């Protein structure tokens, strides 16, 4: 019969692998897009919702759907052999689907190797910094890690090191920090790598694929491996078609979804062996944080607050 995604992530970078799915299956999947307040629109819709799977951006936001009381546990040797245990839940209680790295943008001939990210605190990087607001979810994930890591008063000294260093102020999005190593503006800054699978992927005669030729990409690790947040999803506490959901959430790890999964936004594949995108792969091996990603959703609002505190934006 059926099975429902409720998902905030735009149908179109997942409509050709939905479809293939139920082509193959025979199950038809109802998608069902949610731009913002999905925990909110499930809990409405009370214990006769429709949502079967529910599908995400962001830790942060998977968390609050399991906190919120809106999905299941499972079971599945499928989901957890594919998903690495640092980026699913206790009993099955959610599960990343695709990797979001936040990585160094860095001019295409500056000579860097490789970098931690203490060293963008580092006092001669001062003017020569690129980066948005500290309080947008990217940088406060990066910054809950690093307190988990390294500790608040680390973390603290960084953040102020890195102000210091700033180019320009903290705002603009991560593209930006591409159209300003182009424009000698910085240096290097940090941005999430999907954003650099878009722009050299873009063709030539437009502004992206300027952007993308004129940088290259080096993934810092911690002082060791390289901070992601992820997509994900979970399965809706009332699935009423539970084991379709169950078959669609595998479904979604694995090898042949994977692959058009990852590519469709630039993003890294959960899975192990999948093929990537050619600008992806030319980013060189990743090193996956081995942090669990749910420390970065314990460690947000302090995150947050230490931005403030040093009063980043400014």
């Amino acid at each position: 019969d059926e099975v429902s995604l409720y998902t905030t992530r735009e149908p179109k970078l997942i409509q050709p692998l939905l479809d293939a799915f139920a082509k193959d299956s025979g199950i038809k999947v109802n998608t069902v897009f949610v731009k913002d307040g999905l925990l909110e629109r499930v809990r409405a819709e009370g214990d006769k919702s429709p949502a079967d799977v529910l599908m995400t951006v962001d830790i942060g936001n998977l968390i609050d759907l399991v906190n919120g009381g809106v999905t299941q546990k499972i079971q599945s040797q499928t989901l957890d052999s594919v998903v690495p245990a640092n980026l699913r839940g206790a009993e099955g209680s959610w599960y990343a689907l695709s990797l979001r790295d936040r990585v160094l943008y860095v001019e295409k001939d500056l000579k860097l190797d490789s970098f931690r990210y203490g060293d963008l605190a580092d006092p001669k990087w001062k003017g020569k910094v690129c980066i948005r607001s500290g309080q947008h979810p990217y940088n406060t994930a990066l910054v809950a890690a690093m307190i988990a890591h390294d500790g608040a008063e680390a973390t603290e000294k960084w953040l102020r090191g890195v102000k210091a260093n700033l180019a320009r102020k903290a705002a603009g999005g991560d593209r930006d920090v591409a159209r300003d190593i182009l424009g000698g503006i910085c240096d290097i800054g940090l941005a999430n790598a999907y954003y650099v699978g878009h722009m050299k992927n873009a063709e030539p005669g437009t502004d992206a694929r300027k952007w993308g030729d004129a940088i290259k990409v080096v993934r810092p690790t911690f002082a060791g491996g390289t901070h992601v947040n992820i997509s994900g999803a979970a399965v809706a506490a009332h699935a009423p078609n539970k084991a379709n959901a169950v078959k669609l959430l595998e479904y979604l790890v694995s090898e042949p979804a994977q692959t058009l999964y990852a590519q469709a936004n630039y993003e890294y594949p959960v899975r192990a062996g999948v093929k990537l995108d050619a600008v992806v792969a030319s980013f060189g091996p990743l090193k996956v944080d081995t942090l669990p990603v749910a420390e970065i959703a314990k460690y947000r609002k302090q995150a947050s607050e230490l931005v403030d505190k040093v009063g980043f934006d400014n």
